[PDB]
């Protein structure tokens, strides 16, 4: 298990709302072993959500679960 | 198990909304061993949701599960 | 389990909500052995969330769960 | 479990809210053996949640639970 | 303008709602002269309105409007 | 203008609602000379209303607007 | 302009509300001579509003506007 | 302008609210010559607003406004 990763204007966002119920990354279980979660990136989440520019180097993620 | 890898205007959004209900990765389960979630990108999640310009660099994910 | 990583405008956001629940990264379970989670990137989370110019460099998560 | 990491305008948010719950990164669990939570990164939560040129460095994480 | 009057169980109401506008007895005009409004007997309104056994006895209006 | 009048269980309400906007008896106008409201009975109003045995004698009104 | 009048249970009530806006007997001019609200009987205005064996006399009213 | 009168169980209410906004006999104007308003009867008003029993007399208004 190896992972490697080498690396060498106007935005405009109005939102209007009333109500807004949101989940981003979501595991959800009764009977497990095991429950792994890596972010080596970005998780955004929310009633209005912007990135910009992101995750723009290296990253690398090894499970053995 | 091995990843590798290498690397060497005007955007308006405009939203008028009432209810919203969004979910972005969702995992759901009753019975089971092992649950994994690797992100070396990018989740963005929402009522409003506007990504630019993500993930431009060099990611690697390696799982044995 | 290995894992390795090297490296070497205007934005307007306006929001107007009445309601927001928002959930990030969520791990939920009612009988387990274990629960991992691991960030290297960024979690960005809520009723407005701007995620500007995150995760740029060089970021590694091994897991051998 | 070997991780290894090496490195060598205008943000205008505006947000009108009546209600707002906001949740992160949440770990729920009733019956367990172990719970882990590495941030080497960046987790950013709120009603209002703005993230700027976070996590451009180096980090690792190796977590063998 | 002569006007005369003379005189000589379970009601059960459940009700579930999410948004409720209701207007009664109304009366809307841009130009003009007079406006009048006489209620001997009963107006009752609302999103749950209910009313038993009501304007049982005499009553007269005499109106030269 | 003459006006003249004479005279000689169980009620459950079980309401739930979120968002209740209610008006009784209104009267609205721009340019106007006269504005008469006369209740000899009864105005009820609300997001749950009830009215049980009301305006039950002798009322009379007698308007010369 | 003459008025002559003469004259010789379980209730419950539950609600359950998160928002509510009521009027009652309302009189909106921008431009008038006269406004006149008489009540000889009963206004009963709330979120709940709740009217048992009211108006139940004698009453009379007169107005020569 | 002449009026004239004569005359010769369990109530339970319960109410949970979270936001309450109520007006009961209301007379607004911008130019005007004369405002009235006689009260003879009950003006009962109020989040939660319960009348029991009440205006069981004689009342007489009279108005030449």
């Amino acid at each position: 298990v190896v992972a490697a990763a080498e690396k060498t204007g106007v935005l405009y966002v109005g939102s209007k709302t009333k109500e807004g119920v949101v989940h981003g990354v979501t595991t959800v279980a009764e009977k497990t072993k095991e429950q792994v979660t890596n972010v080596g990136g970005a998780v955004v989440t929310g009633v209005t959500a912007v990135a910009q520019k992101t995750v723009e180097g290296a990253g690398s993620i090894a499970a053995a679960t």
